[PDB]
């Protein structure tokens, strides 16, 4: 088939160091592909999408690897920038429960809309759209200036990088907030799950067709512009690893939309493939797929 | 057609920096290191035909690992790519270090059974170069099958160095610093009045040749057949000490399939560190016998 998905986002090589026996201790150290743009698409080519990645990395070698450990897992890397005398962004981990984390991701910047426009046709023809939020506004404004009626999915990625969307709910298509991502978007408290209706009619006043808001424990509050909303209980997991959990939400939204599904049913799905990467020890689960996440939800 | 080999660990060393003092901005790098590698490529950059002998995983970066050691003119291509294991690593945060985490399980690949299938190759290198990272059997296997050819011997740290202490007699030229000389001797070395006290004890245990770094009192040099001295250290300024000892082991190898005399090769040597030094990488790219020459000279 000819359809296909084009994510616009950052690509990381997340390094976490874990403690043992807590000057130089011995310890485990792990490099695995991250960043959620990056995580986005793979997740999506393993829910079986042709998945098109548009991003940067720098000429580090390290770089290039992490391409290629993204391109086996089903990836289009193709179209992806190589920063020359750049550093392949990182999110880096010291753990014991996470101690200490830094973030290098400034080469999120080299995602330009000039990139982006010399992929314009090729990202017009998309089927969906998904951005995440690590990169720039003009770059994020580009997009959402020149989607050509194309769906926009959009990863707020963290209260702090959400706030580029504030002006532009209009433009997007669905917008999956957590908690303090909607807070500080809307300005308005959620202090509990009486607040959301409120939260969502202020997102809803600001033009965003569809609000996607992950409550934690809670579980997902879903609202349509054109009136359908409702609560999606949480598909209880025996939690391994909570990172990558969104970005699978994310990537289940995103399919579920282009496979042709209801909103309600697309929430629930992404819920499911939530729950798979919940489970796994890895940023994403190798055994995301329909099937699994299918049988985990019919499960239920 | 002459080369050198280098057996010794090949890691991926990832330096955090704090920027601003939970998710910090800051700055994360990540370079080639392992001493073994550093070695090998200090070894290249000195102008020789260097082959590595090492184990990476197949986690990718592994290969890219591989891939740039090789493009600073490395030979790679006998190393191992243990399936379904982790690239060793050094982690860092730093500003001076906070932490560092040392996961090196996969130096356990660079097995005997490993070195014996390049027991010819190895067998017709100029010189070996061995770092402590490797076990003990992996060690005892090249000191027991170096054919005659010289093995320099990197102790890598005062942990790692211990397995060198019953086969000093095996070993060609070894280069301590002073934590190391004082561990596998156990003779404290408090001031320089000590080192002749330390020398005699490492060539009545059969060392050939010892090079004692002893940091800002410089350079002892000693040779079991009666040649010793100091030589002082090269007034430097010191940008990154992280690479020194890899510098100056290259430098003493490569003088010697130089055909370099002691004292000389221990100056050379010393230029190299010092090269190393004032550099921001663990490996300094200009590094070359031009460079160190027009180093020393002056
Ligand atoms: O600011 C950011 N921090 C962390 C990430 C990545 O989030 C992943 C989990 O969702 C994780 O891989 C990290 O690299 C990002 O993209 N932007
Ligand atoms: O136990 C060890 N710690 C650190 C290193 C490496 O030393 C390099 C500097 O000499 C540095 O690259 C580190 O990886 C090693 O090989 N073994």
């Amino acid at each position: 088939e000819k359809d296909y998905v084009v994510i616009i986002g950052s690509a990381n090589i997340d390094v976490a160091g874990y403690s043992h026996e807590s000057d130089a201790n011995p310890g485990k150290i792990k490099f695995t592909p991250g960043g959620v743009g990056r995580n986005i698409a793979q997740n999506l080519a393993l829910l079986g999408n042709k998945a098109w990645l548009l991003s940067a990395v720098g000429s580090d070698f390290y770089g290039q690897s992490l391409l290629t450990q993204t391109n086996q897992s089903g990836v289009y890397v193709d179209k992806c920038l190589i920063v020359p005398g750049e550093n392949t962004s990182s999110y880096l981990s010291l753990l014991d429960e996470m101690l200490v984390a830094i973030n290098d991701m400034n080469i999120s910047n080299a995602i330009t809309a000039e990139y982006l426009a010399q992929h314009r046709e090729f990202i017009q023809r998309a089927k969906v759209i998904v951005a995440d939020c690590n990169i720039s506004e003009e770059a994020l404004a580009w997009i959402l200036d020149n989607a050509a009626n194309v769906p926009v999915f959009v990863d707020p990625v963290s209260a702090w990088k959400c706030v580029k969307v504030r002006d532009r709910l209009n433009q997007i298509h669905t917008l999956k907030p957590n908690r303090l991502e909607a807070e500080t978007l809307s300005g308005i408290a959620l202090s509990g799950r009486d607040d959301v209706a409120k939260v969502a009619a202020w997102f809803h006043q600001h033009g965003l067709n569809r609000l996607v808001l992950s409550m934690g424990g809670d579980g997902v509050y879903y609202s349509d512009i054109r009136g359908e909303n409702g609560w999606s209980a949480p598909i209880k997991t025996n939690v391994i690893n909570v990172t990558g959990a969104g970005d699978a939400m994310m990537a289940g939204l995103a399919s579920c939309w282009v496979d042709g599904m209801p909103f309600a049913e697309s929430v629930r799905f992404a819920q499911g493939c939530s729950s798979m990467a919940l489970s796994c020890e890895y940023t994403n689960n190798p055994d995301l797929s329909i099937a699994n996440v299918i049988s985990l939800v019919e499960n239920a």
